């Protein structure tokens, strides 16, 4: 019947591959071959896989609340952030894990390094370190919680009544978290809304970002292919704050979610877009089992902007593009008569030794200050 | 500032569907594409306001 | 049977997939998708595409000369073939393929890039490279053409008897220009066969090269799952050159057939392998016929040197590694038609396979 | 000569938790190299003859 096509070829793998090939494992490769090959965003969530990767989605899971980066090739302690179970079994900078428990864990890809190192949340992983002062491995303990990375913070600007809210990933409590950073400044005069290569995720999440300052503005923008998967309604109206300032922040990697929140506003012209493109993810995948509880991840739905464009494979196009640089300078003989002498909390607000290291922080903050002068102009 | 890089933007299997101031003048310069950007804003507010 | 998981898995998506996909394309899409998974080498080729490779020939179709091959999941060019625009267009052994025009190479089929540089030669086409030590990648502007350059030459070296053969690629008549050029410059000894950058070419053209300097037996033992399509060629008697001393050179960009001829040599000690390790491509393939006119291929046996390893990864590990680079012929003082001692001096490689080759002489007298 | 790698195990080598040449010295003098390169062949052509 229909499946000739591929009950004829795979009788063909059976005998002339090389390998001795089991039909047993020849569908665990079929499968995997044509989810692949739908789009470039669905996968194959086998049985082993499929309950790791559903208490391991986005939020908090056990961990050991360490920083890596490479610096040394041998996994250095890049950040042993403060309040983690890390900084808990004190952990020291320039120390390296060469291993785990007995596997050397440098010969391995940070891919399985970082699978194995976050285990349950509760049973205990005894990490080995490595010290250069001592030649054999030291031992630090890493007992295991709940990792609590928050995803938005809100930090004043030391010069400036201009807010900066940082978006990297959604949780459950993105708009809960924007609402009381806001409420916690209520003299701010524009937000420099920083989502700045997130990708995305959590729509639920996003759709009460964009309603806490749009007023009619849209419920849900998507279609699908069935008629009733449609939900492009309207928005709610009971936003606070409808007139403040707003210059959101994009960059290449914003794809699926920081997609709808800024492209949502572009739309409505309430605020304006500064960076360079961005990724064009115009889809949304469910992760829908079958057969053995095992989550066939697939498209289900190609995201639509307020304004009836698409922005799969188009981008978002901000409004003043700029890409990441430095701020030109001319100076002849330091500010400082020394750089020790004569100059007789940090994160608490934003100071311009490191807008200057971010063009596109600098641009943003402009823009918002014209806004303010229009604003003003209607006095 | 210049860009610099080639992302990979789109892949395989991807979804379907002289006597005037030119683009060179406004690179070469960041005074003149700031003053310009500063416009824009400006024509995105009055459109908020219809 | 396994067969409902499948059914269940193209039904579901069958139902809830957005762009209303069609079971006929499913299945193009699943076969597709199984040989790709399967081994890189793989590729499927339906109706019309099997149709038009049948009709195909490799005439006119001299392309670019790349050859590339796959390795962890990147496409990387194994060597540019001697003389061929993509050698003088400066591409190197090792680079790895990130465009062909403006079409992304994330995850595609050898065959797909094979086809995509395969056309009228005088056709232009653009290229990006991503060389390991040197940031970010290139883009090259190349005019391809037909080449009858021939493959082999024998080059005699200025001030020593020893000759110098460059099998530059395994064509046709590559095992009979090498035996002419020995046979018309006798009392020669040595013999730096020098395999460097050569991707490969016809087995039976490496097996008969190989035939000159063996008697023993077995050359190449060729062997896949069952017994009937194993097979092994072993060399007959007639070894014009079974004495005289040979050092071949083998470099980072070559595989198969130069592969095959360098490790039947050093299994039988019959020369001393010099140079760095090998790419490791020893594989083999064929159009699978019985396929209702959507023709398949896949790596149905794979190539056993006689020593029992296997190249198909390891590659050959060289007696006498050493890099390229040009010899120390300074801080000794204060500060053509034949190799001279200013080519050997500007290839390091090439110095250490002479030296190999005067230390066989000194062995060979010793012994009288 | 040194090989197209830059750094390989060039930093944080450590691992390993005198009375022979080892690969360090061989490196170092060139000579020494060689001689050791002319001795392999000698090997080799001992094996040939048996």
């Amino acid at each position: 019947h229909m499946f000739s096509r591929f009950s004829n070829v795979v009788s063909e793998i059976e005998k002339k591959y090389v390998d001795k090939i089991s039909i047993s494992e020849i569908m665990t490769k079929a499968i995997e071959g044509l989810l692949s090959n739908l789009d470039a965003h669905s996968a194959y969530l086998n049985e082993k896989k499929f309950k790791e990767f559903q208490a391991q989605t986005e939020g908090e899971f056990g961990g050991l609340g360490i920083t890596v980066g490479m610096r040394d090739g041998v996994l250095t302690v890049i950040a042993p952030l403060e309040g983690t179970p890390a900084y808990k079994a004190g952990v020291k900078s320039g120390d390296n894990i060469l291993k785990i428990n007995n596997e050397s864990t440098l010969s391995m890809s940070i891919d399985d390094a970082i699978n194995l190192m976050r285990g349950k949340p509760k049973t205990p992983i005894q990490i080995t370190i490595v010290r250069k002062n001592e030649p054999k491995p030291l031992v630090f303990n890493i007992i295991r919680d709940i990792i609590k990375l928050p995803s938005v913070y809100v930090k004043k600007i030391k010069e400036t009544p201009y807010l900066y809210v940082r978006v990297s990933g959604f949780d459950k409590n993105v708009t809960k978290s924007v609402l009381e950073g806001l409420k916690a400044n209520p003299k701010a005069k524009g937000i420099v809304l920083d989502l700045r290569g997130n990708p995305g995720g959590l729509l639920n999440q996003a759709v009460g970002l964009s309603n806490l300052f749009i007023k009619e503005g849209v419920l849900v923008s998507q279609k699908g292919k069935n008629k009733e998967e449609s939900l492009e309604y309207k928005a709610n109206g009971r936003a606070p704050y409808t007139n403040l300032p707003i210059a959101v922040l994009v960059n290449g990697g914003s794809a699926s979610a920081s997609e709808i929140v800024a492209g949502a506003l572009q739309d409505h012209k309430r605020a304006v877009i500064i960076g360079e493109k961005t990724f064009g993810k115009g889809s949304v995948q469910m992760l829908l089992p079958v057969n053995k509880d095992e989550a066939i991840k697939i498209t289900t739905a190609r995201y639509y902007l307020p304004s009836g464009r698409t922005i799969q494979a188009k981008g978002i196009t901000p409004d003043i593009v700029i890409y990441p640089g430095k701020v030109p300078e001319n100076e002849n003989k330091f500010s400082l008569k020394e750089a020790d002498l004569k100059h007789h909390e940090e994160e608490k607000e934003v100071t311009p030794k490191m807008i200057n290291d971010d063009i596109q922080l600098k641009t943003a903050i402009d823009s918002l200050k014209t806004w303010s002068i229009v604003d003003e102009k209607m006095d």
